């Protein structure tokens, strides 16, 4: 069992691809599909 996209993350499940899909921080996350490759200071 995993959570898919838009699915709740973290304290709820994890991400099936975490690789392709990153989880949020706030009060629930939800999978989003990301491929960042020059990450920025923020």
């Amino acid at each position: 069992d995993c959570a898919k996209e838009g699915e709740v993350c973290s304290w709820g499940k994890k991400c099936c691809d975490l690789d392709n899909f990153y989880c949020p921080m706030e009060f629930i996350p939800h999978c989003k599909k990301y491929k960042p490759y020059v990450p920025v200071t923020t």
